[PDB]
């Protein structure tokens, strides 16, 4: 069994798939807290974790002119000044499962925990990228590929990129991760090494990262090309042509409702509405509206979170609503959040439905009945 | 009258306001050409239009110490390299008509032409900061304020600002131009000097520039501080909170349809849609999805542009699709597009609606007949 070396995870956590092992928190602990543990934070694997001996693991990265620097995890940890960045990663196919309601899709069947939040720590990319030779700035379009430790039967390793500008950017805070929550990256997560890139779809966050390549190419891994791309409603697998789409990079404006859950009985009188949003591209969130009757009306949220530097949020804003609640109701509640470029979430999931599941970022609706 | 000296203007144009003009391109030829001749560029003046002697005329460009920088039109063509781009100006209020079906709304009614494009010449702000002195970086958060020579009857100026990092960086193409389309600005356009800030709303590119300052806040003027932000539906004239919002800088994504016209008759056989598509923040339009039963089912558009290196998407897309329509048939033609963030429209115009009509990128719809 591949698969036999996988580490243990936390009990409660809601498994989509085994082996790989897919899994994310309880919407009811997902945002409990502004930085989620790291035995809760949603785990999104394709293979069997890598099992790394920290000693010996070396991290490659191509030179400008085809040579290789090779990088002890020692090194790697002295070499270059730490840099700590709180952010969120999200999954592509985050809330896929609603989408399913319209017509079934391809993909993990995602509630919506496929989101999770960390302070990184680690050496940025700008930094190695530097140290390597290379410039702050390639004419043309360039891309910096990652590798993963994780391969298929077939040897074909997980692969990843995101374009050169964003990578030398100081801004733009992309790590080269060996810590997670003030804790040495877990076995799941991408021991020894991954790199975080804030405003990104997870997919981009390569873990376990073997080697890092600056190419004049987008990664040709079959990930990267047949997978994390979003395509009009029309099209089916009879159709589909993945040159047609871009790669998803920075995401939409999200968020859901964790509390209550669908289908709860609350108790009249006062009920306390609470769950996440998010946008990516460093844009924060700027509002989050929340109805109670199925979005005809709507209230105004408090939000909770850090204000970062403008074009630099990364991090989810955790938002709350106290509302009166009438004994022998049935509330649709819903929530819709606004990010500083004023984008905005769309009312329902079929004007948006894709066969791979992506971009599910229509309201959440959560129905409730309130006691007597 | 205040506004005798205002120059003549193509008779055309769906006007709106007279004193002070303000005008949209019918929409039949909004989208004919991929630049907006100048006679038809849509016009949104606050004031009266100053009468600006060329050779007296005068940029004031504070230095970092205080002191003045004065500069010549002569001098601002001379002294700094043109720099040509291509850029949407999308006013604020675009498609506001639309969310007064909804409920009246306060601002200038606009139909779906407060948008047009064009290719501006002139020096690059970046230079001109850094020839007035100014590093590459402030620390901190640090604004560029911008002054029109168009003042009230109490005096103070039109007056908007853009933050610090996007007036430095070489990426974000700001101009102060003074040619539009090849040749020198309009004095309905700023004649002989504009900030056109690609991108952001149209609001920021300040016509008629006398002043330039650098400052650790955003412009102090009425129209930044309270006016051209986006609220909550919620939101009526005895709450409203001009400091919960933050004044529009990057638009969201939108499209219209210009052909055809609503209540139209169109022939059997074929018909040939068309129209416009645009992001903020120089993010593509990647695809623009196209109903023709009120938004049930879609098919994908042919998109029309120049491609522009990523992020620096500044002009829009213009799209077309010939579909087959069959006599005696009634047709709800629906547009939406998706950016290079996938961010997306939403179905309606109610649950973003706002007491200002701000911010009206909810899906167009075009009721149409098709004859026998
Ligand atoms: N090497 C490697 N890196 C990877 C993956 C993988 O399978 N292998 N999954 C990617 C995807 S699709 C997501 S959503 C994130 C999930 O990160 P997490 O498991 O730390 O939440 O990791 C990304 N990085
Ligand atoms: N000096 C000055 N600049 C200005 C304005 C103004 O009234 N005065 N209007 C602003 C607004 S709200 C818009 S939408 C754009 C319109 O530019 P246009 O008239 O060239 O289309 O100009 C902006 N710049
Ligand atoms: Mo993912
Ligand atoms: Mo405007």
């Amino acid at each position: 069994d591949p698969f036999a070396g996988d580490p243990p995870r936390h009990p409660g956590l809601r498994v989509n798939s085994q082996k790989p092992f897919n899994a994310e928190p309880p919407a009811e602990l997902l945002a409990e807290r502004f930085l989620t543990p790291n035995e809760l934070f949603f785990t999104r694997n394709h293979l069997p974790v890598p099992a790394v001996e920290p000693s010996s693991y070396r991290l490659r990265v191509d030179g400008p002119g085809g040579g290789t620097l090779s990088l002890s995890l020692a090194e790697l940890r002295s070499r270059f000044p730490k840099h700590e960045v709180t952010a969120t990663l999200q999954c592509a196919g985050n809330r896929r499962s609603e989408m399913s309601r319209v017509r079934p899709v391809k993909g993990l069947p995602w509630d919506i925990g496929a989101i999770s939040t960390a302070r990184w720590g680690g050496a940025r990319l700008r930094d190695v990228l530097l140290h390597a030779g290379f410039p702050e700035e390639l004419q043309g379009e360039w891309h910096v590929c990652f590798e993963g430790l994780d391969a298929d039967p077939g040897g074909a390793p997980y692969g990843a990129s995101i374009p050169y500008g964003r990578a030398l950017s100081p801004a733009a805070d992309v790590l080269l991760a060996y810590e997670m929550n003030g804790t040495e990256l877990p076995r799941d997560h991408g021991f020894p090494v991954r790199v975080v890139v804030p405003g990104v779809v997870g997919a981009r966050s390569v873990k376990w990262l073997r080697r890092v390549a600056v190419s004049p190419d987008e990664s040709p891994s079959h990930w990267q090309q047949n997978d994390n791309k979003g395509f009009s409603p029309c099209v089916d697998w009879d159709t589909v042509d993945y040159r047609t789409a871009p790669a998803i990079q920075e995401l939409p404006v999200q968020s859901a409702v964790t509390q209550p859950r669908p289908g709860a009985a609350v108790p009249p009188g006062e009920l306390t509405v609470k769950g996440y949003a998010w946008s990516g591209g460093g844009r924060e969130v700027v509002r989050v509206d929340v109805s109670l009757d199925g979005g005809r009306t709507w209230k105004v949220a408090r939000l909770m979170g850090d204000k970062a530097p403008p074009g630099r949020a990364w991090a989810w804003a955790l938002w709350e609503l106290t509302v009166p609640v009438e004994a022998g109701t049935e509330l649709e509640i819903v929530c819709k959040a606004v990010d500083s470029s004023y984008n905005v979430q769309p009312d329902s999931v079929a004007p948006i439905w894709n066969l791979m599941g992506m971009l599910s970022t229509a309201w959440h609706r959560v129905r409730v009945s309130v006691q007597d």
